[PDB]
C-alpha cells in the first residue's frame, strides 16, 4: 500500500512528521518526496487527520493558506477553501490575529497560524 | 468562444496586456475582469505563453512570487512553485538580486525581478 513510517487511509498515504518546521519549509519537505502538504477533499479524510493529530497531541501543517489575498483561502493544489469546508475552522477562526496566514490542525478544527512557526506537518501521497 | 480581446488557448482565455504595471497592480487588474494573473498549469501553456511574449520581446508578469518567503514561489491561486517548474528558470535565476520576489517572463524562460517594476501582464480565465 504505502512506504514506511507512511499510513494508508482511503487511497491515499499520509506521513506525520517527527520534526517540526514552518509551513513554507514544510511545504518542500513533502515535495521532496513526491507528496503534498495534506489538502483536504472530504469529511471523512478531515477527520481522519483531525483525530490522528489530536492523538499524539500536535499543531501540524496542512496545505492551506492565504498568503496571497487575505480572507480567501487556498489550497496547494491551487483550489479555494469551498464554503462547505470552511466549517472545519475553530470557533472565532480564522482571525488573522497578528497576520496568520497558514492553517494548522489545532485539536478537533484549523486555526490560522504565523507561516513562520514550527509546527509537525503532514503529506499524503496517492496509495495508486 | 473567448470574448473578444481575450485568446483562446487549450480551454482557458489570456489576455495580453498593453499596459504596463507593477506586479500588485497587475494581480488586482487581472481580478477586475473576473481573471487571475496567469497561473502556468502545463507544459503546454508554459510554451505558448513563452512563445506570445517572447515574440515581441517583453518582459512579462506571471502569477508567481517569493514575497511571503524568499526562495519558497508560490502562484497566486495557492499553489506553491513545484520542483519539476523550477526548470523553467532562466539560467542563473533566481538570484533575488538587490531582493526580486516576482517572476516574469524573460526571453526563454523566468526571472526573478523587483516588484515594483513596470512590466506587461498576462490574466488566464476558463472559457467554460
Ligand atoms: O486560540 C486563539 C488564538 O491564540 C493565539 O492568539 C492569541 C491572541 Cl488572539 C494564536 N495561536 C494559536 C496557537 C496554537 N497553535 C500552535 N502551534 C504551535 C504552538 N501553538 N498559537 N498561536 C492564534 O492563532 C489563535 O487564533
Ligand atoms: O543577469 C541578469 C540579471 O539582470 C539584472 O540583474 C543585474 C545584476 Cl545581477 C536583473 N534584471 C533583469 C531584468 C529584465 N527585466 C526587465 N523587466 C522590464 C525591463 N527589465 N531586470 N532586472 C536580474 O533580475 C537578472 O537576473
Ligand atoms: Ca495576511
Ligand atoms: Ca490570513
Ligand atoms: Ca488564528
Ligand atoms: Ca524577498
Ligand atoms: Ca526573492
Ligand atoms: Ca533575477
Ligand atoms: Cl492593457
Ligand atoms: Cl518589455
Amino acid at each position: 500500500h504505502c512506504p514506511k513510517d507512511w499510513t494508508f487511509f482511503q487511497g491515499n498515504c499520509y506521513f506525520m512528521s517527527n520534526s517540526q518546521r514552518n509551513w513554507h519549509d514544510s511545504v518542500t519537505a513533502c515535495q521532496e518526496v513526491r507528496a503534498q502538504l495534506v489538502v483536504i477533499k472530504t469529511a471523512e479524510e478531515q477527520n481522519f487527520l483531525q483525530l490522528q493529530t489530536s492523538r499524539s497531541n500536535r499543531f501540524s501543517w496542512m496545505g492551506l493558506s492565504d498568503l496571497n489575498q487575505e480572507g480567501t483561502w487556498q489550497w496547494v493544489d491551487g483550489s479555494p477553501l469551498s464554503p462547505s469546508f470552511q466549517r472545519y475552522w475553530n470557533s472565532g477562526e480564522p482571525n488573522n490575529s497578528g497576520n496568520e496566514d497558514c492553517a494548522e490542525f489545532s485539536g478537533s478544527g484549523w486555526n490560522d497560524n504565523r507561516c513562520d512557526v514550527d509546527n509537525y506537518w503532514i503529506c499524503k501521497k496517492p496509495a495508486a
